[PDB]
């Protein structure tokens, strides 16, 4: 389901040794940035990640769902990606 660009990208981060986050917004709370998360995914198994990453993307179909790489010692973010987009504009 996912594609290749999606699971290259949660590769390098978890490679790295990043945890993987998700936060999602439909298209009113898109304009003003305002984001909810995603259950976290504690989990640094590839096939897990991937597995629970799917789950916050099909429970949010048509909104926008941004992929997150999180440093864990400091909880910071060090990467954000959209993954997921309602394909109308």
């Amino acid at each position: 389901f996912l594609s290749s660009e999606v699971i290259t990208q949660v590769r390098s981060l978890l490679n790295q040794g990043y945890r993987i986050g998700t936060e999602h917004a439909d298209k009113r709370r898109f304009r003003t940035s305002s984001w909810q998360p995603c259950a976290p995914i504690q989990s640094t198994n590839e096939r897990q990640v991937l597995s629970e990453l799917e789950n916050c993307l099909s429970e949010h179909e048509g909104e926008y769902v941004r992929l997150l790489g999180i440093d864990t010692n400091t909880r910071s973010r060090v990467f954000e990606a959209l993954i997921q987009r309602p394909d109308g504009s």
